[PDB]
């Protein structure tokens, strides 16, 4: 059934380095809303903890006619795996895997991540990202098992300025998806992000509302 809470251990390496986090976060699989809280296993954080933004649980995205194909595949446990690409101005590039487990309302994710290529004075490792604008998600199907999510990224620095990255999303589905999503193609996501982080802590918070060109 729909879910409620959920738990997410994320890790990997930025510039070479290894991080790890677990945490607990709860969300409203009818508006859309997610809280995450976070805590590092190793340590401190050598990075922006805005970089794990927005990588920080679709099956908490509703439809405006009923489940999202996220929601239906936890709901009928055949499920989906995420692949996600992003490109940053400054050349940097970073990956991530998730892969989940449901226990009725709860969700288990795992997310791998490997991120290279940041500048050393540049403003994930200087740690001078402050905010993340609004974002609006294209979603398409190119078949019944596949979508592809894409999108503009920015974050606000220190002093006003912005630092962009481009992303490129695709969801592996076990179960053929229902005819019904593959008639309203692209399907948009409009979503704002809020965090507020420690060295080794943090608190994460999401809205999305899915709309067609209607």
């Amino acid at each position: 059934s729909l879910p409620a809470t959920h738990e997410l251990h994320i890790f990997g390496s930025i510039n070479g380095v290894d991080f790890d986090m677990v945490g607990q976060g709860t969300g409203n699989p009818n508006d859309g809303y997610e809280e995450l809280n976070l805590k590092s296993t190793k340590g401190d954080l050598q990075f922006s903890p805005w970089i794990l933004v927005p990588h920080i649980f679709h099956q908490y995205l509703p439809y405006p006619d009923g489940m999202s194909p996220f929601q239906a595949a936890m709901v009928d446990g055949s499920g989906y795996q995420v692949h996600r690409t992003m490109q940053f101005e400054d050349g940097a590039s970073l990956t991530v895997n998730y892969r989940y487990t449901y226990e009725g309302s709860h969700i288990k994710g795992e997310a791998q991540v490997k991120g290279t290529g940041f500048p050393a004075d540049g403003p994930v490792m200087t740690n001078s990202l402050t905010a993340a604008d609004w974002c609006r998600s294209k979603k398409t199907y190119p078949n019944d098992k596949t979508i592809i999510s894409t999108f503009k990224w920015s974050y606000t620095t220190g002093n006003g300025k912005r630092y962009r990255s481009t992303a490129r999303t695709t969801y592996t589905f076990a179960k053929p998806m229902a005819a019904n999503y593959l008639k309203n193609q692209p399907m948009y996501v409009f979503r704002k992000t809020e965090l507020k982080h420690s060295k080794t802590e943090l608190n994460f918070k999401e809205w999305q509302k899915a709309f067609t060109d209607v």
